Parts: C-alpha cells; structure tokens; sequence
C-alpha cells in the first residue's frame, strides 16, 4: 500500500539524533528531522534490514512517537496494510518535520538481542531512524549524532565530524550507508591495528571488564594475517577502511552481522584470555569480513532491494552466505585463527551434518531453504535435521568444496575456488557500492575460469537431494565415523559435561540429562523420545555424560538394548534401546592414493 | 497441649519426684526408672485437660487419642521384645539423637504407652467402683496434699501402688509391671471406657493438619512408610510394606504408577488398589539407582479414629468433660 520508492533525488538531509544514555530502562530517545512536503507524507520504519535477509525490523519497539511541523503536532495514521508506514498530512507553505520516539531495546532476550548493558552498548541506526516513503535509500543524505554515556567511548565506519562533550556528530552520509555503519560503545576499549596502509583495517574491541582486552602478540597477528589472506585471495578491499566491531560479553546480546565497512561480532569475554579454550566461534571475524566482498559488494539482483521496506529476494543466498561460510572456515585455518587439525574436524562435522545429519534433504532442497529467514526468522525448530534450517550455509559450503574439487580436476590444479574469488570480487578496488550479480554471472565467472556447465552443476546440488559431499573424495580425504571425538564437538561438550550422541543413539543431551535434539528417525526418534524429556537413568544409574557414553560403548556388539529411564512431562517410563554400534563421531581421513588438494585449499598464501 | 502438659508437671514431676530421680545435685546420675508416671501421667493429662479447657475441641483430643492408641496396636512392633519400662533409659541411651525406626528400637514410650495405661487406669478404676471412683480421684491424693509447697515430695513405686489401691482395692503393683514391664496390648482402657480403635479412609484431624500446607503424606497403617512432599522417604516401618521391599527412610519415591510423585498421586493409588489383584508401582531412588518395586497391598487407606461401641458406658466422654 506504500508508494514504490523511484530513483529521484532527496532534497536536503534526514538527520537522526540518538540519545543513548539511559542504559537502565535501555531505551534510546531519538528524534529525526526532514524537509516537510506539504500534502500527505509517509514516513518509513526500516522492515527488511541488510544481512538479515528478513523483516526483522523491531517495528513493535517503536514507542512515544510524536510527529510535529514547524512545531506543530501533526496527528499520524498507520497503513494497516504495512505497518512500518506512518502517515501524516503536511500544511500547505511547511519547511520541516520532526519525529520522536523511542526505541525500547530488548530488557530481556526473550525480546530480542541485548543492546545496552552497564558498560557497552551497540546502536544499529535502522532501529533509530524513520525516512520519507518514495525514494531509494541511496537517495537520501543523512547526518547523524549520538549522545553516549558520560566518558564512553565508541567505534563505528562513520567518519566523526565532531565530539563535543558526550555528543558526538557524524559527518554527512547516504541515508543507506548510515543503516550500515553501527556504533559499538563501551568503557573498556582497546583499538588494534590489523593493517596500515591507504586502505586500513583497525580491530575495535569492547569488554564486559577490561582484563578481557589483553590480546597477545601472537593473537592480534592471527587477526592481521586474516587481512593478508583475504588480499591474497581478492586482490582488492571494497572499503576505503574496515573498522571490526567485537564486544566480549556476557551482557550483550550475541551477533555476527556484516557490512560494507565495519561488522558487529560478539564473544566471550575469554576470547583472547583463554584462546585454546573459545576456537570453534573464532571464524566468525574471517565469515562477516568475507561478506564485505561477498554480500555487501557483490549481492543478488533480487537481494539489492531499493529501500528497507521492500521484500528481499533471497534466492542466491547459497552464494552470500554458503561460500562466505566455506571461506570463513579456510580463512581461519590460512590465518591461524584456527589449526589445520581443528578446521579439518570442522569440515568433517559439516560433511556428516548431510550424509547422515540431515535426513530432510530425501524431501527439501537446499535451494529451499533460501526461505527459511523469512518463513522461520530463527523461532525454535522441532527438527533442523527434518525441516531443514539455513542448509544453504553449511550444505552451500560443500557445495563450493566441490566446485573448488572440480576447478582443480578441469584445470590439472592450475585453477580452484581461489581463482573464483578473484574473478567475481576482485574487480574495482576501493568500490563499495552494491555489484548486482544474477544465477547467470556466477555461472560466465565460473566458466570462464574452466569452461565446464556450471549451470547444471549448481542447480543439481541446489535443487536436489542427492550427496552433497563429493568434494571431501574429489580433493583426496574421506569421511569417516569412529570412537574418537571429534575436537569441535568435544570442546562445545566440555564445559557443563553435554553428550553429543547424534550419530549414535540419534539425540544430544545437556548434563541435566535433558534431551536438547532428536535426529529424525534416529534410535531415540524411534522411541518417541523428544526434545524437552529427560533422561533420568541409563541401566538403573542415575544419568551423566560419561555414564550414558559408557553404556554405548557397553552396548557396542551385543544384543541387550540400552535400557533409558525416561521423563516425559509428569510420566515416567523405561525404554529399551536396540542401538549396538557404539560411539561414533565424524573425522576426515587421507585417500592414500589421490592428490592432497584439500590441505592446498586450506594451506596459507 | 504443650502448656497443660508442662503445667502439669509443677504437680506432677516438679512437686512429686521418683526418689531416684530427685539427685542431690547437678552432677551425679538421674534414674529415670519413674518416669512413666512423671511423663506418662504428664502426657494423659495434658491432653485431658486440653479437652477440658478448651484448648482442644473434644473432636481433636479424640482423634489424637485415636493416633496414641494406633501407634501402640499397630505402630510399635519393637514392643514385641522391648518393654515401655526400657525406654525410660532412651534420654541417657539416644540424648533424642536421630534413630532409624522410633517404631522398632522404641522412643521414650513411657510417654505415650504411659499415656495409654493411665488410660486403662482410669477405666479399671471406673470399672471396680462403679464409675464412683476415676483417675482424678489418684491425682488429688497423689498430688493434692499440701497447698502452696513446692519443695520436692519423692516417691517410690510402691506409694504409686498404695494411692491406688487407696482409691480403690485391686492388685495395683501387678497391674502396672504387666503393662510397663510387658510385650502385650497397652491400649485396653479405650473399650473399657466405651469406645473402639477403629481405622478407615477419612483422615486423622491432627495428621490432617500436620500434613496440610507442606503437603506430606503419613502412611504407617497402609504402605507403613511417611513422606515428604518432595518423596523422600522419612520414616519407615518395621515389617510392613514399604520395609519389605527394601526401602528405608531417605531413599525417594519418584513416581507412582508412572506417574510424578505427589501426596495425592501416591493416596490415590492405595485407594486405587483397594479390594484389587493389581500391585502398586513404586520408581525408587536408591542413592544413585531407580529400580521399580511392586508392593501387593490392597487395604486402602487406613487413619486411625475412635467409634463408640453403642451398648457401653461412655466414660471416656466422661473423663474428657470440663470439670
Ligand atoms: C554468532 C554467529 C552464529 C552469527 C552468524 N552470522 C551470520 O552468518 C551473518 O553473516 C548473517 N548475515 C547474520 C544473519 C543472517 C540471517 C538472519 C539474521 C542474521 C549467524 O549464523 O547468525
Ligand atoms: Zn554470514
Ligand atoms: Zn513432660
């Protein structure tokens, strides 16, 4: 019901004061002013929001909204069919409109992601600002400012025009960058540079305390050979700076959200002080980075929406997200991030996740689930391994494994995914404004680094059901289950005693004995065990990890079942478990006979 | 009770003493031989004058009497090899430490089993005079000289023996050593005063109301064990059911039929197995173990009350009567 937004120029300036100081009710008061045309006017609530690839604008937040022109109260109408519009009508001979409000942070998470907390705070713009309906974003200069906490201090993109007192203004920008240029704020912050130069990179860290922000030597240099391996792979950086937003936190709520030129990521608050300890997250930095090049530059035609209150097209997300996931992963290893050893365990975590952990895919493609931000927006899931969850992540990961497998088999390993990279982000050094690329673009760079029919090759992997895991064989390793644990699992385990039993009795259990997850048509699925029973027993003995992991292996070979004392809601039953393979978890290992290719992808440039 | 039980006591126990127990200071040993009477007595009165002052509704007091004589016919097979007489040494022996079954080792008995044979007592007094005489009339000899004194007055047995039989003739001595140096029933002043120890499914007011509130579960005369609402197992009883398969207090009974633990989930499932063939399923914790026991009792549930036998006397109601 709102006018389409046309490529028309924006006269003068959207400007967006935030004040962000009331951090106990965690509200931030906001007032933005505009040009008024006289007649009727609507103003734009963002709904679809860049990297989020859903409406997740938290329209439900927006309170005590108070239009006025000229100092005039102007009554508003919401548009019942698009509730982000609000509409108002403009006197003839109006200069200027000004709207209030507030924006309610989530006070729990059950609302959202926390966003203020006693010593940090993370603004995101969209949340704060309301622009006029009828032109693209892009089109509208905008200024913004925001009054902090006394003495914080804060970090964003933005270029800063001035600090005066606690107000610190921005200089003008495109009202579409300013969505994309959050602010992270704190008292403890330390500033690392990752790489000098014309086109700088800087790491902005902020802590729950202050001990959290001694990064060692060998640590911060982890984070600078991550710069130096996505030049190597890219040749150029599609920023004029990049500013990393991190905030170890247990206060905060948890993010990895991508932009042009900067990201908001959040850890523990031992991410640096116990690196052996916090590694399986450590991609995070090396994913959202990669979106600089691969999602904030280069996106999908039907993803580039005009403004923010547009459906997204999220059909090439297997592209956006599942190769930025692939390279996320082989970033952390070519940067140290993380060991060979830990990525390759990863890499066999996500190749069991669909030759044994995903039984949905008999009946869903991975192209479908393209449409799980929209049809789902993370709400909780009975079965991820039946209804599917964002497989174009992890199974478009392996997707891009393979088609580097087949660059290297087509080329005699003079070309790879490396080549790919270059060619579809590498031109137009400095650029970041939006690349639109089509399904057909990805096929022509792909063809023209090896002629071969990409295009069949894609949507087979895309639109079917079939292995998607061909690439582990292609680049000489193979997927294989045994008794050792895997050191993704056992380190996301470790620390309250969890059991990960996906591959053996089907479910994963917390250390209270609580079922977590059942595998469809798994061991426990079979004895209608769900997620939210308890197991209370394992033959008689009240339930732990080692305990229920002993009586697998106990099991292994014999044919008297597991016998599961179990709580279903106020019942209690015993149920008997014919599972005799014993513990089994996902490793990768060399085929002795074929080329190494996948410790090469991996290997550091 | 407790302020006419202690009250009491300036009478009985204060004023007149066991001369055994009337030590000549603070630190040479008490015996406690008598204390059947300085209890015992203490213990019948306060709940008689309870009744008598109003303190107590009679309907209360009766239900409590009801749970005294209980606990002697069917709460205290320790009786079967020891005396109420013994359990006069339980304050030196136990200091009221933690015991494992009250119901079997005893628990100074010479309280509430005292309790129950000045009940009889008082009916046999009744019962050689013609209801002339009753157990008021021993208290006034026994403790009415001498108003305003309150040095120590000793006595010995046999002065308990001659009040008695001042009140009325019979062979007192043999009558109290058979109840307090016996193994046999403590509880026969009830039908000989009227009434009749009966069990049945509608609660005892005072374990009613011990219950309430925490919600626990008092099931000696059914499943022979007590519970907490929680199902921690917090007394059982020697040879009844609970005991039988295996359980003992602090051991927890998880669920009942299948079904999460609760007062009313496990009082429901008695009632259910009233009258039937059908076990009753107990998930135990046991330490660190769950087994499931199945216990083959079908009398219901039974608390303990007293019903008049309608062709006698009533003199109970008599005794119990504000003065
Ligand atoms: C903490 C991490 C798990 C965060 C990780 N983030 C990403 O993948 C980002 O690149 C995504 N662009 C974040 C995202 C995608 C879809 C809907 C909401 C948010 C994610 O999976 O959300
Ligand atoms: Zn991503
Ligand atoms: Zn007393």
């Amino acid at each position: 019901a709102t006018a389409a937004p046309q490529d028309v120029p924006f006269e003068g300036t959207l400007k967006i004061d935030v004040d962000a100081t009331d951090l106990q009710h965690r509200i931030f008061k906001v007032k933005t002013t505009m040009p008024a045309t006289p007649g009727p006017m609507t103003l734009l609530y963002p709904q679809w929001i860049p990297g989020n690839h859903s409406p997740t604008g938290p329209i439900d937040k927006l309170a005590g909204l108070v239009i006025k022109v000229d100092g005039k109260v102007v009554p508003w109408t919401r548009d019942q069919f698009d509730v982000y519009a609000f509409k108002v009508d403009v006197p003839q001979g109006a200069s200027e409109l000004v709207a209030e409000f507030k924006f309610l942070s989530p006070q729990a998470s059950s609302q959202g992601r926390v966003m203020m907390t006693p010593e940090m705070l993370n603004l995101q713009w969209n949340t704060t600002a309301l622009y006029p309906a009828g032109y693209f974003a892009r089109n509208i200069k905008a200024q913004a400012s925001v009054t902090l906490p006394a003495g914080w201090s804060y970090a964003t993109a933005m270029e800063t025009e001035r600090r005066v007192g606690d107000t610190v203004t921005f200089k003008p920008i495109d009202f579409d960058d300013l969505v994309d240029s959050p602010m992270f704020a704190g008292k403890y912050y330390k500033r690392v540079e990752l790489s000098a130069g014309k086109q700088p990179v800087y790491l902005n860290v902020f802590a729950d305390e202050a001990k959290s922000l001694d990064a060692k030597p060998e640590q911060i240099k982890a984070h600078a050979a991550l710069v130096q391996q996505m030049d190597k792979l890219y040749g150029a950086r599609h920023f004029d700076h990049y500013e990393f937003l991190l905030a170890l936190t247990k206060k905060l709520g948890g993010i990895g959200l991508e932009h042009h030129r900067s990201s908001e990521n959040s850890g523990a608050p031992n991410y640096f002080t116990e690196w052996d300890k916090s590694w399986t997250g450590r991609d995070l930095l090396a994913h959202e980075f990669n979106h600089s090049w691969n999602g904030k530059y280069r996106r999908g035609a039907d993803l580039a929406t005009p403004n923010f209150n547009v459906p997204m097209g999220d059909s090439l997300l297997w592209l956006y997200e599942g190769q930025t996931q692939f390279w996320g992963e082989v970033m952390s290893a070519r940067s140290g991030l993380w060991t060979q050893e830990q990525a390759r365990d990863m890499l066999a975590g996500v190749a069991a996740q669909y030759e044994r952990g995903r039984p949905g895919m008999a009946w869903r493609t991975v192209q479908d689930t393209t449409n799980d931000p929209t049809m789902s927006m993370r709400r909780p899931k009975a079965y991820r391994n039946y209804q599917m969850s964002e497989d174009y992540y992890s199974g478009g990961q392996m997707m891009w494994l393979e088609v580097d497998s087949k660059l290297r088999a087509l080329t005699n390993n003079k070309r790879s995914i490396d080549d790919f990279g270059k060619a579809f982000f590498g031109m137009k050094n400095g650029d970041w404004d939006v690349n639109p690329y089509t399904f057909d673009d990805i096929v022509s760079t792909l063809n023209g680094v090896a002629a071969f029919d990409w295009a069949s090759f894609l949507r087979s992997r895309m639109d079917g059901h079939g292995s998607l895991i061909g690439g582990i064989e292609a680049n000489g390793w193979k997927l294989v289950y045994n008794d050792e644990p895997n050191l993704a699992t056992k380190t996301d385990e470790s620390d309250d005693k969890d059991a990960s039993l996906t591959y053996s009795l089907g479910m994963s259990l917390k250390a209270s004995g609580d079922i977590s997850d059942v595998l469809w048509d798994g061991p426990a699925f079979n004895a209608g065990l769900i997620t939210g029973n308890t197991i209370v027993a394992v033959n008689g003995r009240a339930f732990s990890s080692d305990v229920i992991k002993d009586a697998i292996t106990a099991a292994k070979g014999t044919t008297v079942p597991i016998e599961l004392l179990v709580k279903r809601l106020d019942r209690y039953d015993t149920v008997r478990i014919d599972y005799h393979g014993g513990l089994l978890y996902p490793h990768l290992e060399r085929i002795a006979g074929k080329p190494d290719r996948l410790s090469e992808l991996y290997k550091a440039r």
